[PDB]
């Protein structure tokens, strides 16, 4: 009659029936693989009904794959693995850095498709790239707590006695084909005390334009005034701020 | 043949040892009495004579200002200083003493005023002064109450610096003049020990010497967690260096 069965029992597949149990002449049935089954490139996926109620044939289209490779962030896979789906056991894809990334020439940047379905173990094929030395601020220092390379931070402070401007920090970025510093190196400014108080009936012996970290100021009473305190005092630094080390000797007299 | 009573002088009283009757050559002494001073070259005895008769005696004592007092500040000059005798009007000289000098502007010369008093004192030698202490590097001098002699002034080092000599001056008197009786001490940097070196980290940047309020960062090596403080610095436990607490550790990932 006019009309086939049930089509063929494929393997690892099943065709899509609509409701129907009997199919007229011409009718194309089409498999689709099975949960933890990928169909074969370049392979027939359908049936159809010929003359003598007979289907035409058809061959197992369906494996079988590891999944697709794993998200990696210092290496993309290469052309054309990155569009592929396909991957029975034995299959190698070849990967290429990412930026900032660059090869260890010692690695392999190749996975294989394992018998479990699985792929192979990641090695370190692809590196972090080296942000430049970041150099040295004068009066200041530079801590690099952990490396220079790419995703690294590094902080700057300044010695007692200077104050910082520009950045506390900086990390290394990707920037454009390599990898840069965020921010560039700051400056340790020197931190000046308050113009030194003046005393009664005293002097300031060769008063300075401005005082630093430790500097001193030596008093002298004038002719006829007696000394009562300490004869200099000198620049304290603390949290930014100067501050004299106490108050001014006092003259009295006579 | 026997005197009787001495005649009487103004002034003066006669040591006659309880006698009212004396013999021939005797000789009597007359003492000037209070506020009273015998004049130089003048007689003060007399002697009985032939004839139950005295020799003659003038007045002899002055009213006389008493042997200044002593000062601190001078002393008198010759040769008022071997002198007790000294009437209303008199006037006498003085020169400093050690370790004073004296104020131009003013007299060394003292009065015997008309009330027996020796005029009004005034500082005509002052305190000689001991040369301006000078300065510490790195230290203070603490002068409480002026530079002149008999002063006294202390020394002290700033923070991170350790004291090395003497810890006062007294102004004193040396020979011809004042001098400090101590020398400056010298304020020396504190350094603190070399710091800890730690197992799998390094310190960044070491230097070969670390003072008060100076820092040493650490950094663990590739592969390594850091446990602590990144970085310590140098205090100073009097009057010693020490490190604000134990360096990080570095643990193997």
């Amino acid at each position: 009659m006019q009309d086939c069965g049930l089509p063929p029992d494929v393997p690892n597949a099943q065709p899509a029936l609509e409701g129907r149990t009997s199919f007229p002449e011409d009718t194309v049935i089409t498999y689709k693989c099975e949960e933890s089954f990928v169909k074969i490139p370049g392979e027939k996926d359908s049936v159809i009904c010929l003359k003598g109620s007979q289907w035409s044939d058809i061959e197992e289209f369906c494996n079988r794959s590891c999944e697709v490779p794993t998200r990696l962030n210092s290496a993309s896979l290469k052309q054309p693995y990155i569009t592929q789906n396909y991957f029975p056991v034995g299959t190698v894809v070849e990967y290429e850095c990412r930026p900032g990334y660059r090869r260890e020439p010692s690695l392999s940047p190749k996975l294989t498709c394992l018998q479990n379905l699985k792929w192979s173990t990641a090695v370190e094929f692809c590196k972090k790239k080296s942000c430049p030395n970041p150099g040295e601020i004068r009066n200041g220092q530079i801590d690099v707590p952990g490396g220079i390379l790419f995703g690294a931070t590094i902080s700057f402070s300044c010695n007692t006695g200077y104050k910082l401007f520009g950045s506390t920090s900086s990390f290394c970025l990707i920037s454009g084909s390599s990898v840069q510093w965020s921010d560039p190196l700051p400056e340790c400014r020197e931190i000046y005390c308050p113009a030194p108080p003046q005393i009664d009936n005293g002097i300031i012996q060769g008063e300075r334009d401005h005082y630093g970290y430790r500097q001193s100021v030596t008093y002298a009473c004038n002719k006829g005034f007696t000394m009562i305190g300490e004869h200099s005092i000198y620049c304290t630094v603390n949290n930014d701020e100067g501050e004299w080390s106490g108050p001014p000797p006092e003259c009295r007299g006579c």
